[PDB]
């Protein structure tokens, strides 16, 4: 009966029925997004009304709509017509990916470009990439996708090994017409194949790896109730799933003695953008928001036991809607398990003669998604000591291009004639804080060096300083690794036994943020990625750092607009948005399939407890 | 027969015999340090001549000596008298530790200070801390230790919970004289106990943790031959142990096809210092060089199966010398095992229909040491993909003090009246590089942002630059996380199939470096800690960033002096010295025993291989 329970296949089927009956789901309509709405602030309203938010696309060219329906009452709460040229286009439909390659296949300009390169059109795959917004005036209001070509020699061939550079096309997926085909010149299509399962490339497989058996003879230490409510080593939370954000953690709390203390109300990766840094007109427009434009949850993989998740795994199989409102189950799309995490605490004391050692553990909640050539793993970790951590694992096949004769300052060579354009993978973690309640505040903590002199005659002293962020206008912060800068979220009304406000400290990896020029389209559309940390006043409609309709939006939506309200965040219901990412200069080692690389962040208790919260852990 | 084999009990006894025969080890002598000497560069002697280096202390006050002997030929190669007042005192002897408390127990000044605080001398433990170099003229040429007091209420009581602030004494451990007793005033001695094994504090132990079983039915995948030669998943290396540095990795190489390719000739933590930032006269002199002054290997813990090292573990039991030259085994002092490391590579390709997933693994070589209140774990990891990583784990009990009534800018409060002085844990990793051989060079790589304009009209382009460090004078580098700065060690004479010099990229955590004022004693003595990266030309006698004798030694030796030679490091036999550490502002959560915190670095291949080196990893 939990208001945070996962959507059922029936609920999605009910939304479909409601929409159809209301006349909002005709033959020309398509569901571009469908997700359950979280309970509003204030559970005073007995029995929560299960509501779903829906983005309805019209393949006829008619205006799309944002609809809210109550599955509890079987009614349409609201239906608003959208002006895409103003507020942005709806997310890309899976069924739209195909149209790009199919439409180009009969376009004379495209066929001529391929003929010149002696490429069989039946062997040319086309990657359907988001368009963004640039100098093409005829695109505003129009739903466009840009296509880049790759040759697939045979059904099981990895097309990524054969990019067709010097060629790009733009297509209007609704009017179904190729608006433009640009051919800047022929580039040799890389010849070597990148088939990592081909013995000629892998060579003899290793026979040196002995098995590692990870088991739990008495089962897991965590309990799953209500389908998605998790309880593990004092932790309490609800694992939700949204087609846009993927796995979302709700009501993260820690049982400290006799009371369940909240830490974070909602944690999610609210956006993920991959900006490319190759100035070639063939790719200079390339920026794909996996979350905002494509909806990462939608492409979550079914995780195979023993391969994707090892040990004693408890799966969750979330259900999403297809383009027509039919429920589709993502079998084993979410993995949950606990794993040993080395030494937790250790000390051999000479004076007391007591030797003490305790092991650590982490609760893991994860899912893996595939976006064309890339595959991303999203992992949330809960540690015994109260630490919360997120880790993104980037793998898959690198997006390729030709490697220019004479080299390049924006592309690396991975194989003969094969290039890999420089790019970044930048995430935004939206953390709706609730440190011992909703009355929170954020402080920027910097290490402070001291000069040798009076009060510090030996010049050994060093300190720290904390600055409270009181208004949103001063809540857009940058990292400063040199000064060990961190951010503390505390509750000025809840103090520990030492009369100090309880808190949690966010430790960032301090990786580079968005590198693009400040005046670029991407810097405007993904402004969140230009700064490491943002703090906003909580608001029901401020869900994504990039706004609700990212696709082809002119820019400034999301965080820049929210922050413009300059609201009070000093001891209020606030939300922390942390930007973190990888800057990728592909290596030869990343080809033909790249080894996982990682990035993340974590929050550790900072005077939240009255002493170590793991003194009750057994020797085992 | 391997010249990189661990020292045997026999060799140590032989050294003792040689020294005795040479008249260098009479009853007044003590071995302060003893270690095997690594073989010199180039195949010198027809066979392998085993040599040991020893620092001989004299308990009567006579000048100590540095001696090198050949255990094979039974001769003293060299023996030099040391002028400690100039070049430094020898490492602290374990037997000198107790001298401090013993001598103070009968000193009138000390007794009066304790009486003024109503403390029973029989219950006052004294921490024997390194003295360093300050303004005390009488200390020149004397082996001094400074003592700080802690009250131990009973045999199994954690004295750290009861610091006696406002009091410190200096002691000459050779002449057995208390040179000074400083009392700046009485401070209340914190009353609360910090006994983490007392049920009154731990409360009932958790019964919610279910067992996690990690086993290897067919045994480990790595082989150990010649006692310490490891071969695992293409990696090859020798695990050495030195009483000063602890675990040292030799000849790290990777089998790429038919050739064994060297990567790192020698890897070790050449120094680690813990500088305190409390300006109080009671502790403003506190800086302990665990490695250089105390010799961390000496205090390596015997690691218990299931507790310290979980899974299928293979142990090494290194042997060291005791103060008299007798061999002493550190039973199970080194743990070696492989562990699963999640997903290695993964891609679900729509076009080819091929779904691919491979898991990762890492080889772990570690040891754990105890220095008074702190306990440090040293971990070296080797991954399937060629990555090499080091991780230090800091735990134990925080060093305490009283917490001043009016608060403090250099101490945090852990409990009523109990303080924890701010401090840092800074390590120095000495990496004698050998990327495909000894002809190496280092390049500093920074991300390069580009301005929007001609050639980059959309302002999306970004690049990078590499600067070769050609001379030691330009090889003292700082971190720059904002620009994603890394350092690449390459071999300009060994190129991959794409005609690019093979290399490895060092990824630092970019944590703050030494915070002390540049004019402080510690900034001079721990000069290496002020910069993130140093590159020197290899030399037989340049072993530690702080020189051979750190104890009570001024600046003048170590890295700053090595760099002054301004030698050519562009395509030469070079050594990388990486500084990395933790800046600790103790939290209430760190008391009464602190949960592990970590810091480290890693090196990933950068065009070292011609493609991913893990394509031959099997599915299962
Ligand atoms: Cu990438
Ligand atoms: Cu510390």
């Amino acid at each position: 009966a939990s208001p945070f329970r996962l959507a059922s296949a029936g609920e999605i089927s009910e939304v479909q029925g409601i929409l159809r009956t209301a006349g909002l789901l005709g033959p020309e309509k398509r569901i571009a997004y469908l997700g359950v709405l979280d309970p509003a602030r204030g559970a005073g309203s007995e029995a929560e009304d299960r509501r779903f938010r829906v983005f309805i696309h019209d393949v006829s060219g008619a205006r799309p709509q944002e609809v809210t329906v109550s599955v509890t009452n079987g009614t349409v709460i609201s239906a608003v017509e959208l002006d895409t040229a103003a507020t942005g286009e709806l997310p890309v439909l899976e069924e739209e990916f195909e149209v790009v390659e199919q439409l180009l296949a009969t376009d004379e300009r495209w066929l001529k470009a391929l003929a010149a390169r002696n490429l069989d059109v039946s062997k040319v795959r086309v990657a359907p990439l988001s368009a963004g917004v640039f100098e093409y005036a005829e695109e505003r209001g129009r739903r466009i996708l840009r296509g880049l070509a790759f040759v697939q020699d045979f059904p099981e061939d990895s097309a990524w090994a054969h990019p067709v550079d010097g060629l790009v096309a733009y297509v209007d997926v609704v009017s179904k017409e190729v608006t433009r085909v640009i051919d800047t010149g022929v580039f040799p299509v890389p010849a070597e194949h990148g088939n990592y399962t081909d013995p000629e490339l892998t060579g003899p497989l290793r026979t040196t790896q002995k098995p590692i058996s990870i088991t739990q003879p008495e089962g897991p230490s965590f309990t799953v109730t209500g389908g998605n409510h998790i309880e593990w080593e004092k932790w309490s939370l609800d694992v939700g799933f949204d087609v846009r954000e993927g796995v979302v953690l709700h009501n993260i709390a820690f049982r400290d003695g006799d009371r369940l203390r909240p830490i974070i109300n909602r944690a999610s990766i609210a956006e993920m953008v991959v900006p490319y840094g190759d100035p070639s007109p063939i790719r200079s427009w390339q920026n794909y928001f996996a979350t905002g434009e494509y909806l990462v949850g939608q492409y979550a993989n079914s995780l195979e036991l023993g391969c994707d998740c090892l040990g004693d795994i408890t799966y969750l199989s979330p259900v999403i809607s297809d383009a027509f409102g039919n429920p589709r189950e993502i079998r084993n799309g979410i993995c949950m398990h606990e794993e040993d995490w080395g030494i937790l605490a250790k000390h051999s004391d000479l004076w007391s003669g007591i030797n003490y050692t305790r092991r650590n553990r982490r609760m893991v909640i994860s899912f893996f998604t595939t976006i064309g050539n890339y595959d991303y793993g999203f992992y949330w970790y809960l540690y015994l000591d109260g630490t919360i951590e997120f880790e993104a694992k980037a793998t898959g096949v690198v997006f390729t291009s030709a490697f220019p004769e004479g080299g390049s300052d924006n592309i690396s060579q991975l194989a003969p004639g094969l290039g890999a354009p420089f790019h970044q993978h930048i995430f935004s973690a939206r953390l709706d804080m609730a440190i011992d309640g909703f009355t929170n505040r954020v402080e920027e903590e910097d290490v402070v060096r001291q000069t040798m002199g009076p009060g510090n005659e030996r010049g050994n002293a060093f300190s720290r300083k904390r600055t409270v962020l009181t208004r949103e206008s001063e809540a857009v912060r940058e990292a400063d690794a040199r000064t060990g800068r961190t951010w503390i979220i505390s509750n000025p009304e809840s103090k520990n036994r030492l009369n100090e406000p309880v808190g949690y400290k966010l430790h960032a990896h301090n990786q580079p943020t968005l590198l693009a020029d400040p005046g670029s389209s991407i810097a405007r559309r993904a402004a969140f990625a230009t700064k490491d940390l943002w703090v906003t006043r909580y608001a029901d409609d401020e869900r994504y750092p990039t706004g609700d309709f990212v696709n082809q939006h002119s820019g400034g939506a999301g965080l820049p607009s929210y922050i413009a309200q300059d609201r009070d965040i000093d001891g209020q219901d606030i939300v922390v948005w942390h930007t973190f990412g990888l800057t990728h200069f592909p290596r030869v080692e990343d080809w033909p399939i790249m080894p996982v690389d990682t990035v993340g962040f974590k929050l550790r208790p900072e005077g939240f407890f009255d002493r170590s919260p793991v003194l009750d852990v057994p020797a085992n």
